[PDB]
């Protein structure tokens, strides 16, 4: 319950934060770092920052693949909807934290049963007016 110290067996469990950005959003989106790792169930802040590069204001409503491939339910990112990229105006500064783990519970179904290395592919690439 964005806390897990029921949950926190020791499983110091890798994570690689995949994020992307093409021309239809023209937008600084840094990874905070590439990967991390976490006791699964470990609650940690990883923020997420995008500067708008565009000289003209954007929208954005990133698509993504939250999964390695197996896992992904088990991304516990937060929940309500909340990552807030949305719009922004030509220079303006994006920045918020999320809080991540991974779910023990991936180490329950045959769907994963050796899964462990969460991903979010994220691809910032939906329409750009022009910058």
């Amino acid at each position: 319950v964005e806390q897990a110290s029921d949950l926190i067996l020791d499983e110091k469990i890798k994570v690689t934060f995949d994020a992307n950005v093409a021309a239809g959003l023209p937008w600084e989106f840094v990874p905070v770092q590439r990967d991390i790792d976490v006791r699964i169930g470990e609650t940690v802040q990883i923020m997420y920052r995008a500067k708008n590069l565009a000289s003209t204001p954007t929208t954005g409503q990133a698509t993504f693949n939250v999964t390695p491939m197996a896992a992904g339910a088990y991304f516990n990112k937060v929940q309500c909807f909340c990552f807030t990229e949305t719009t922004l105006e030509p220079g303006e500064e994006m920045e918020m934290p999320v809080v991540f783990f991974v779910d023990p519970e991936i180490v329950k179904p045959v769907e994963t049963q050796g899964i462990k290395t969460l991903t979010l592919s994220y691809t910032f690439y939906p329409r750009e007016p022009s910058k």
